[PDB]
């Protein structure tokens, strides 16, 4: 009939997922849960029948899936999207994870009681990691070359979310700063961020120090 | 002429690949950094002409590789493990995430200097991860069946972890422990933990609060 991505009502690590679903033009619906509905959730966790119960989950009616970056490879592997030899599938993977360092180093510290000082720690590297992706681009339209990959959407998400943290961590990365408004070009992409769906925040859990609240 | 693998002499992120490795028999030279050759690594970091510098990395002469799990899939991937069509990748990365929801969840807090406390947050929810595997395990010999995936090695690595943790954790769960023991005994396992290579401890870097020291 139609998959279901299921998640918190926020961004956090479904985002990049969404994004990619809409650049596909993949027909979805959602199961968001509210900063309440924790005990719809918890009625919900082991009904669906998953094999690793968890958020996010996406039911295809074909499969039952819950790790956020399974299943965003999973649905660019419906259209293709991964490879085409181990080098190239690799070469991606590698651009995952260093999205991830981004997106996950900002999970980490936000959340805990110290994450004002962590902050500091974070962002000091940030440069480092940032100029990667920077030099990456310089000869590349997108992350893999002419054409989008699903990494793409995950450092979109990244950049989303830093620049939060720090609204000058861009300043020195022009690169960057056209990529960014390259990914938000896309009709697609244009036309979610636009519409009703668009989850602008929270950026993590409603509890975390950073990227919380409303 | 021969892959290499490098990282720090420990078990960290590599392990599981390490394992991988022997048990394809697949021919490979590490570049193993010592605690005290921090520079040794900061003098090379920029030399390999890696995409993205960080350890581990995975040269082959036919490509540069550097995220961990980047690595341990392209291994795999060359000996035609993962997949088959989408939905048995699928399967196979949820696997991959659900293990590393573990091994990532005692990075976490090893390391810190609240660490003995968090210990007993990480180790009270642990039971409720290990329950997803026991239960996979009841009907399957391996993770994916009747046979071996790259995730077994990332869930024995899980294993061998919380093990040092808590000595404890695996009592009420057979399955995971028969699991553990199963392999240890395949031929390639138990020929390189008899052997010189095999680095035993520690377990994060030697700085860790826990996993670290000699
Ligand atoms: N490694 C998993 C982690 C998932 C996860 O931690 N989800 C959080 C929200 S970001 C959820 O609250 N877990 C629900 C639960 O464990 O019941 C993934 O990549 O999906
Ligand atoms: N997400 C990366 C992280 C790698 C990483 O953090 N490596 C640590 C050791 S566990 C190393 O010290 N990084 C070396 C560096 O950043 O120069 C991966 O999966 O490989």
């Amino acid at each position: 009939m139609s998959p279901i991505l299921g998640y918190w009502k926020i961004k956090g690590l479904v985002q990049p997922t969404r994004l990619l679903l809409e650049y596909l033009e993949e027909k979805y619906e959602e199961h968001l849960y509210e900063r309440d509905e924790g005990d719809k959730w918890r009625n919900k966790k082991f009904e669906l029948g998953c094999e690793f119960p968890n958020l996010p989950y996406y039911i295809d009616g074909d499969v039952k899936l819950t790790q956020s970056m399974a299943i965003i490879r999973y649905i660019a592997d419906k259209h293709n999207m991964l490879g085409g030899c181990p080098k190239e599938r690799a070469e991606i993977s590698m651009l995952e994870g260093a999205v991830l360092d981004i997106r996950y180093g900002v999970s980490r510290i936000a959340y805990s009681k110290d994450f004002e000082t962590l902050k500091v720690d974070f962002l000091s590297k940030l440069p480092e990691m940032l100029k990667m992706f920077e030099d990456r681009l310089c000869h590349k339209t997108y992350l893999n070359g002419d054409h989008v990959t699903h990494p793409d959407f995950m450092l979109y998400d990244a950049l989303d979310v830093v620049l939060y943290m720090d609204p000058m961590c861009l300043d020195a990365f022009p690169k960057l700063v056209c990529f960014k408004k390259r990914i938000e070009a896309i009709p697609q992409i244009d036309k979610y961020l636009k519409s009703s769906k668009y989850i602008a925040w929270p950026l993590q859990g409603w509890q975390a120090t950073f990227g919380g609240g409303d």
